[PDB]
């Protein structure tokens, strides 16, 4: 009658459909996409941002932008750190989500943040031109 503790909410969720919502379009934002998010259609939504408010516009170069080109998986977890390294650096809250978990569909519950604070900082017109460059570099 009572079974859970597991962790994807609804609540992760509806912070998402509004986070990205705005920022973006498409692709449409629902609970499922939401939680079974394919390390494509996270890709679409990535890019999206650098084409609607710019956001790590030179974080990823012509090839990167290119999902086409990722096809190995040490490559889909490489393309998401970088992001996932300048979003915490202009956000500036630490994330636990792990590229290699929600490329394959595991640890949803956290993704759907990840989104969140991304469109955040373009909300607040928060643009990234260090920390892009940084994880580019490889500081810490």
């Amino acid at each position: 009658g009572s079974s859970g503790s597991s962790g994807m909410n609804a609540a992760v969720v509806r912070r998402t459909q509004e986070a990205l919502g705005k920022v973006i379009r498409r692709p449409p934002l629902t609970e499922k996409l939401l939680s079974k998010p394919p390390f494509r259609y996270l890709h679409d939504i990535i890019t999206e941002v650098i084409r609607m408010t710019g956001f790590m516009k030179g974080l990823y170069t012509d090839a990167e932008m290119k999902s086409d080109n990722v096809k190995d998986k040490d490559a889909k977890i490489s393309f998401l750190q970088k992001a996932i390294d300048v979003v915490v650096m202009v956000s500036g809250e630490p994330l636990l989500a792990k590229p290699a978990r929600i490329v394959a569909g595991h640890e949803p519950e956290r993704t759907n943040e990840l989104l969140q604070i991304i469109g955040k900082c373009c909300l607040n017109k928060l643009s990234s031109d260090d920390a892009v460059r940084r994880v580019l570099a490889g500081e810490k």
